[PDB]
């Protein structure tokens, strides 16, 4: 293939970095301005122009424009400034862009499967040009974080995540497929817009919904394979959580809100155990929330303790849960699911009405907030922990900052700088009245999903075990330096996400092979060399024909 | 376009003549054996192998194999040995090949239009890949010369003629379209063959036949233009002749059996008038046959005489016709058509029962045989002419040698070497008993159709006048040298058909422009430079990209 | 994809078999004659046309023409008349045709790598249009069996072998790559020919030759993977056998003239054991030849003997070799390689200077001829075997019939119909004075190379063990029925090469999975269903 096609294909387009010889031999001479550049001077130009733009949304439109025209340059400028541009390409900017920029550009991207295509989903899947898709990320657009129901404009979230698959772990873009399932929208802003690109119906919540996602799983699997990695993104939590439980064993799938959160949470708790060398006997965990998030984090804490010598029944006894209906205790008016039973224990002396009460009676070393309510970690609960514990571990993991259980400021000030705090919410540094400044823990799922994804695909793995996320959590905290640990860092620097994501991937690769969860053989001797050599890189390949004299 | 496609396309394939640099830059390196040749050493190889083959049919299969793989090399070896290979590529070999080699190779070529496609002929025409067809040659396969009804195997004749369009006049092959109209076959050899490639029905001879050729003319014209040249080849004579009369004014069409024969005939008569300087007063022409062939030749003789000072009515009076029912005379039991009337005259003293009689009473300077009977120019008729005329002009133009009115041997021997003889049949040299050897006149339609075709296409001409064939006839004989004329040559050497065809084309180009029958403007000042520069040549073009250092 | 390109591509072109629906949908109406046919009608037409062709050369040209126009029709025709057309597409007529087809037609196929292209082999491999090549066959054209050095025209043999890969074992043609390495020709008629299509230089035997082969190995492996099966064919016996040792542990490689020849030989030897049931202790095998052919046959015989209770050194003691300088004995004046050492034994009291004298002293049960020196299984050698053994085994395997150690006639006549005779030559049936008719065994590498290839490709095997060829030999003899063994057959009928090839493939698939040399997972529970449902078939697909 030669001529204009090489320039209109972003996967081949080098733009001005097309060599004079390449331009002349491939029929590009005259179709490009008369100057040869390098990827270095290209990337510099787009950086200079990106830093004249102050709006995150303006940055999003400029960088996503480069993806559509030059793939290798898009992932070079992304990796050159990964900490700054990860929040542009993905969360939080991606949600704000979709809502606003979908109706202005109307540029189709990824594969759209409507409920109207029920019966023939394979025929729609077959229309996708790439024949070796390894990674599928799908949205229905119902629960976009901080916005809500964006319908088909949801497509941007799977696109933005797959960007970080490539940027962070070096997963090949051509092996990636962003999907948006359109079953309607409950947002009348879209239903009443004449220029809406989706289906004009309220969300189908009947058996036809469950049967369409069933058909989509079979369809993707039947074209690309049983080992094809599938992630549900910004789906309704009830749907997202019940689909993990339905497809986890049959298909190669994992969920960031449960399993990524568990791994990131455990990583922070393990990092806290390196500064606070508290013996596992002195450890008692209390959860605000007893749902799929709590169950997932609790499972990985139990499994961590069983590896460190404790018993499953002993580990569980060190974990307490407090839901809407108070503490989970054997013999309670409110219902306890079969999943919540292991962390449901014999009642203590006093039954706590509030969470502040529960803390004072149970005296936990750690409190974890996974109840999407609000500031339930009230100043009184934060002060009680500072009284009971020298260095209290306080994890407010409810992600929409509003729903977070406490702020970094109200955590560090009311614990006079002694608390080990982490959150999913982006709290800035917090300065005490003695003068010392505290930079809080920020658990991001970007630490886990790239590394796990690369390993599973590279190993041709068909099932993702709980232990993958345990091994991912240990791998993340293993990369924190003794200097960083002494500065109170609970998480590696996000600027090093590439080295971090690949080192997690090598350590999960080692686990999958050792526990017969890998189908790629022959098994490599050096799993580090295996992963690092199979990563996709942003360096332009030569498209120049090999011309030589016959000796 | 690069890679294997350049080699599988005969229009681009240079084979071993692909330059090392071309091979390396266009992705051919390794797909060809490791040797670079030239068109010169290529052509030499295929000539050496062709001259180890003695069978004309074996030669046909070998040379048609080169056409399908390398277009430019096919037309180079054809033009290098044009006199020898014209009878292989076209008549007489093409008819013998089609009949025998169609069922062994079953290789589709050209466009097939069946009577079953009535209503949708445009849709079939639209499926032909070339968008600028200038020349269409069509067969129904009914009257293949010396064989008969070959049905769809007829396709070979239009293919073979279009080869000579390119070889003789330099008409572009991509601008040429061979067509075969399948309305059935009356040959039970094909109708009973399970491996027959045509329609299993007797020839449709209803209104559906006439309406299909009508639809085909409109279809070709509606895609390619009103100026698109159309020739009917090896059609039934009744169909071929009535279709010339139906489409001659509406469409750009000419017929070789009438108009090519007339031009070739007149050319020989004009060549005879250069050796025999007989005044036009002493000229009297007698025809055996009064059909479309005779009418066409007679028309061009009249028009030649009117240009040389005689009157249409005087010229006609010098032409007599003798059909199945004897001499055409005013007041005769047998019918005289409105077309035959100008050459139907007041009866002489004696009414001739036989053609021998007619010769003795009329005492013609020239006799022309255009009656598809047999040896009607009997030894007695040939002897009578030798008695009446010093140098008798005897033209036996009935083409299947069997149907020819006399042989070269019986012409020259019974006229003791004084006759100026021509035929369409391939008679070898004839030696008299005094010792002198006579090489007879051989009127071939290849003298006319290439030159006429090139001129008409180059001039964007929509109507082919009788005068085109008059100008073609004068142009042919104008090329005979005074040395050749003294050796009794009535026709130029066939080895020089290229120079001959182009010189006719220049002279017809001049006529069409001067008589407002050309639509290509601006009109060229030098019609020689116009034609010779627009001819397609067998020389390989360079497909090498232009690589140069920037100064 | 649409219109003429579909018809000009042999992989897609169905010809007259293109359905009206397809012609209407793919813009073919008008480009094809009105007739619509079935592959059945097409096949019958080309079968009738080929029966009228007289020369095997003329037949080769006709069928190879169908291969370049309609690939599925070519493989239907070939599989319909496999026994008669295998000698046309491949040995023996492929070598004869290689000369003429090249000069006359000059039509290009396969991948050509020159010593001039050294350092740039990846460029050439990358120019091949197919991305999923699973089977590569390569020649330099030095030892074309029968004709010798045919230079760049030797390309015909790889093209011929890959046709049988597909015809016999249903290996997808688009995953098959024929390669010809041009390092020059020592053939003086070709060097003198102005229309020779190769390098006008003598065969480079310098380090540059060995380096080109290393670069070819790496290039193919770099693009298509380390799994990629590579087969060296009609190479110089020197290079061919030394390249097996070099690459067999690094790459997925096997040589037909050694490992294929060894497997077909053992299979016949195993077939003869089922008839006579000689106690394994009484077995004494004497080779005429101590080349890598004899070494390969011998290695597989000891492996069969070890599988049946014998120790390795006690199996080796039952195998003797006799070459140009006489019997291989410890301390002989003549040279003995390290590979010949296991079958070099302590001198008997009497040392034979003649092979007849070797037969008389050693008293062998089996004589295997692999020398290429002509009729050295002399009447007196054959008479001696008939005297010593009730049912003597005589294998004259030297391929060109004129360099065969004895004839079927000579074998059966001078043994009074008691011998079990196999050859690689096409000897006809032999009728004795007692009225009994003997059909000689004909060993053909086509029994082994298709089945072994499909199995290795399907199992994603990277190293082909000696045991693969022992299991292939066993699988071939298992095909032989009791009536066939009773009728004195040593090899299955070639008419059933497809069934034989797929049954062999299934047994090798089973071995590779059982011995952890198969890298395709998940592992199939039915290894027979796995193979049979992965076979490419001549039936047209709906376009
Ligand atoms: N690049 C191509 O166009 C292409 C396509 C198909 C096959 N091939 C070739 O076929 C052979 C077969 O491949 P293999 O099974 O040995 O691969 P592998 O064993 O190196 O990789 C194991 C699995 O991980 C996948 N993988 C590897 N690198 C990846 C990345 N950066 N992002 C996402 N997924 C990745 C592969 O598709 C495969 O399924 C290879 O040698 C290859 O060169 C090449
Ligand atoms: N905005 C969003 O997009 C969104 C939506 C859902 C969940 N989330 C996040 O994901 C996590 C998982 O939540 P979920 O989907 O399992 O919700 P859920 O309602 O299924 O479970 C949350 C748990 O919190 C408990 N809870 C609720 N209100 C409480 C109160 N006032 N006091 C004590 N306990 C209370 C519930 O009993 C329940 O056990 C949460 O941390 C939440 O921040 C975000
Ligand atoms: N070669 C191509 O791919 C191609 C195709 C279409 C147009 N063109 C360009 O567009 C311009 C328009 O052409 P034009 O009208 O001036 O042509 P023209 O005036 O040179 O020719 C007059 C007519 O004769 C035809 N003709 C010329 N040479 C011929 C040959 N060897 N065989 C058969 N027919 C022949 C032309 O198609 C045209 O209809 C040209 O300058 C040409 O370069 C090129
Ligand atoms: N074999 C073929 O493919 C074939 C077929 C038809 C014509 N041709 C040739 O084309 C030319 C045109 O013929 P046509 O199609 O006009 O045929 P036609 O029958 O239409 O006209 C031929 C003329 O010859 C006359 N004629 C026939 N027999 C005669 C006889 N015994 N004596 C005197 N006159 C006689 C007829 O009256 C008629 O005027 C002929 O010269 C013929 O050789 C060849
Ligand atoms: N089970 C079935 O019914 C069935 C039938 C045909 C194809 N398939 C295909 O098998 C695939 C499974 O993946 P896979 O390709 O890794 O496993 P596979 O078993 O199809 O492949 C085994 C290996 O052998 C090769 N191979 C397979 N068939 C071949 C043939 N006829 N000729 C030459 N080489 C051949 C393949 O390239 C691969 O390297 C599926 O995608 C499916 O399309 C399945
Ligand atoms: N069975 C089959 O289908 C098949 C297939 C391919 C090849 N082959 C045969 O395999 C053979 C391989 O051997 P090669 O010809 O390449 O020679 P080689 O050099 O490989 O070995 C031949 C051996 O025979 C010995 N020898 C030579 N002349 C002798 C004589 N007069 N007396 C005793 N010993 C003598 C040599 O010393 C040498 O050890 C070929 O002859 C070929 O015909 C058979």
């Amino acid at each position: 293939e030669k001529g204009k096609p090489l320039m209109l294909n972003p996967r081949t387009n080098k733009g001005m970095a097309f060599t004079l010889q390449e331009r002349q031999m491939l029929g590009l001479q005259g179709l490009l301005p008369p100057k040869i550049e390098t990827q270095d001077i290209q990337a510099l130009a787009f950086h200079r122009n990106l830093k004249k733009m102050t709006s995150p949304l303006e940055k999003y439109i400029y960088i996503m424009g480069i993806q559509e025209r030059n793939e290798k340059l898009f992932y070079r400028i992304l990796q050159d400034d990964i900490e700054s541009l990860m929040p542009i390409v993905y969360t939080p900017t991606v949600g704000l862009a979709c809502s606003q920029y979908g109706h202005i550009f109307r540029r189709p991207k990824g594969l759209f499967i409507s409920i109207s295509d029920r019966g023939h989903v394979r025929s729609i899947v077959d229309n996708w040009p790439e024949n070796h898709v390894k990674a599928v990320v799908v949205t229905d657009g119902e629960r976009i974080l901080g916005l809500g129901d964006l319908g088909v404009y949801g497509m941007g979230i799977p696109v933005g995540k797959l960007c970080l698959y490539t940027a962070c772990a070096g997963i090949r873009p051509d092996r990636c497929l962003p999907v948006c399932i359109d079953v309607g929208t409950d947002n009348i802003a879209l239903l009443k817009d004449p220029f809406y690109m989706g289906l004009y119906q309220k969300r189908d919540r009947t058996q036809q919904y469950d049967d369409l996602i069933d058909e989509f799983m079979k369809a993707i699997t039947d074209r690309y394979g049983r080992n094809t990695l599938i992630q549900f993104e910004d789906f309704g939590n009830h749907n997202a959580f019940r689909f993990l439980r339905k497809y986890r064993e049959k298909y190669c799938t994992f969920n960031d809100d449960i399993q990524g959160t568990a791994a990131v949470a455990l990583a922070g708790l393990l990092a806290a155990q390196k500064v606070i060398s508290k013996p596992i006997s002195e450890h008692k965990i209390l959860f605000l929330g007893a749902g799929e998030a709590a169950l997932g984090i609790a499972n990985l804490i139990v499994m961590s303790m069983v590896e460190n010598g404790l018993s499953e029944q002993e580990a569980q006894k060190k974990i307490w849960m407090f839901d809407k209906y108070g503490l989970l205790v054997k013999g309670r008016k409110a219902k306890i699911d079969s999943y919540q039973e292991p962390f449901t224990h014999s009642a203590p002396e006093s039954i706590p009405d509030t969470f502040e009460d529960a803390v004072n009676i149970l005296k936990p070393s750690t409190i974890i907030g996974v109840a999407g309510a609000g500031r339930l970690f009230t100043p009184d609960v934060i002060r009680a922990m500072a009284s009971i514990n020298e260095r209290p571990v306080i994890f407010a993991l409810s992600n929409p900052t509003a729903q977070a259980e406490c702020t970094a400021e109200e955590a560090y000030t009311l614990t006079e700088g002694r608390c080990l705090f982490a959150s999913g919410s982006p709290f800035g540094p917090v300065k005490l009245t003695d003068g010392r400044v505290f930079t809080p823990g920020q658990g991001n799922n970007v630490y886990i999903f790239p590394g796990v994804a690369l390993a599973v695909i590279l190993c041709n793995t068909r099932h993702i075990s709980d232990s993958v996320f345990l091994e991912a959590a240990k791998a993340l905290t293993s990369q924190l330096t003794d200097e960083e640990l002494a500065q109170g860092r609970l998480y590696p620097p996000l600027a090093n996400i590439q080295e971090v994501s690949i080192n997690i991937a090598i350590k999960v690769t080692e686990y999958l092979y050792a526990n017969k969860m890998a189908f790629r053989y022959p098994e490599p001797e050096d799993k580090a060399k295996y992963v690092k050599e199979r990563t996709w890189r942003s360096e332009y390949d030569s498209l120049l024909p090999d011309v030589y004299e016959w000796p």
